[PDB]
């Protein structure tokens, strides 16, 4: 689809089994869920927002269903505000900005 | 310009006649810029992100080149650990999600 941004560009995830909304965000290198159990070992990581720093596991190759489209990678679950789907996952449902 | 995510969305702008570096956000309601000089009345604001909130100055009615493509808007400055152009301007110059 073509998202325009006139409002926030949240849409639906599954994740873990579970549906979520998220934030579709250029400017975050990584995606930062909410709190929620997921599969595999994971690892501390500490990543800084424009108000400083919060401490997240890290968990890899983990599967996530994007407004319909599937990618693999990533995700880090903490503490976040909102529900981030950053650039690592982007790229693999071929999002592109376009002005 | 049609801009793929797999390195950070960064292009140049022009305020206040000099150009620097910014992050095209979608996931940034606003624009905010690191501690720079510009004309008029500031009113107060908190902008709240990963990590929580910082206080910043905002300037209405700025002239800004973001990528070549002139706007005039709302600007914040403060102390952001990066330049970000939110979706106040990516709206002014017609830019949208695609996948
Ligand atoms: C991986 C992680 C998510 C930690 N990345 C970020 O937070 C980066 C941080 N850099 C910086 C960085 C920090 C440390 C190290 N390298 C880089 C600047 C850009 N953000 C990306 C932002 O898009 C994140 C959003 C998240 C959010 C959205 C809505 C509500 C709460 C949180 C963000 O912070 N947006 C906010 C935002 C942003 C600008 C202006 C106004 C507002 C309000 C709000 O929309
Ligand atoms: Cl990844
Ligand atoms: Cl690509």
């Amino acid at each position: 689809p073509q998202i325009t941004l006139w409002k926030r560009p949240l849409v639906t995830i599954k994740i873990g089994g579970q549906l979520k909304e998220a934030l579709l965000d250029t400017g975050a290198d990584d995606t930062v869920i909410e709190e929620m159990s997921l599969p595999g070992r994971w690892k501390p990581k500490m990543i800084g927002g424009i108000g400083g720093f919060i401490k997240v596991r890290q968990y890899d190759q983990i599967i996530i269903e994007i407004a319909g489209h599937k990618a693999i990678g990533t995700v880090l679950v903490g503490p976040t505000p909102v529900n981030i789907i950053g650039r690592n996952l982007l790229t693999q449902i071929g999002a592109t900005l376009n002005f």
